[PDB]
């Protein structure tokens, strides 16, 4: 699985362990071996959310399966959770998008994962 | 939704209103509220269209509906215009791909719209 | 169709014409004219791949078909083999997405594809 945050916080703002936090919670919350997820962060991006330039997040995480109704709900808790504490982003200014793949779209290693 | 450009054009040449513009009229292209819009800006990436570096823009809308074929057409023609007239871009050196995302798989404020 | 090639390498072990090999190969690969190729690399990227901080690569593939389960296979083979030799990134640090797209779903000078 792999979770990006696009966000207009500064890098500095960004505390020291942030990615190792995100890699531990996911490998938690989809149930995958840490080995597994990757995560990406992009801080003092040029965004604005519902017309204002106030802190927010455009993110997306992507998984072969352990995506659904319920699961991304509670993914949407941890996430808006963390970025609530870790970077001062109100919830309401973060958007998460959701992507189900298919195994036979996910290229890793010289292969797919079909 | 969410409006998100990506560009070789440099950061100085994106003018000062640009996403308060881009907010607005998708509010208006979508049919919504401005608070529902979010917008993103790229500029100064490496990248080619067709093997060149001159200006190009890879973009991306997601919505969870108002997508579809007339629509997009519309949408593309709004887009290509406002990238062609601010950033100076050429419309056949732009990519817009647009999303249909399920509600359930869209995250905001600790939950999903589903 | 689009690359896009998101990593934690720096910009200077980017190789000159990197741009261009990709839009070749991509080219033959997809059977796609190289005119039609779009790619886009991002350096110097605040990521983790397995918890990792070490040269990994988060990448996607967008086109209006040849997408599909041996073709996937064989882009990956491709598109690690040129992250490997040109960005000395370990394939096993790469996942890219594969995005077969409807016509109607990609907009291109002032309209979609459909
Ligand atoms: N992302 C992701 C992984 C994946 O296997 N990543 C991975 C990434 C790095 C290393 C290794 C391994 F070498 F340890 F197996 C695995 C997924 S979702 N694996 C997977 C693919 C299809 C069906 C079920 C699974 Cl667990
Ligand atoms: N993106 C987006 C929005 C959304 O509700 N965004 C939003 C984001 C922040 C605030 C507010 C509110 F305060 F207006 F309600 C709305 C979507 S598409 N809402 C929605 C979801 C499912 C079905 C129909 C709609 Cl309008």
């Amino acid at each position: 699985p792999m979770f990006i945050v696009n966000t207009n916080v500064p890098r500095a703002s960004v505390p020291d362990g942030f990615l190792s936090e995100l890699t531990q919670q996911l490998a938690q919350a989809t149930g995958k071996p840490p080995q597994y997820i990757a995560v990406h962060v992009v801080p003092d991006q040029l965004m604005a959310f519902g017309g204002s330039s106030e802190p927010c997040a455009l993110c997306s995480l992507h998984s072969i399966g352990k995506i659904g109704g319920a699961q991304n709900r509670s993914y949407s808790k941890l996430l808006c959770g963390l970025l609530a504490e870790r970077l001062r982003i109100s919830p309401d200014r973060v958007y998460i998008n959701y992507y189900d793949m298919n195994a036979a779209n996910v290229g890793w290693n010289n292969s797919t994962f079909a």
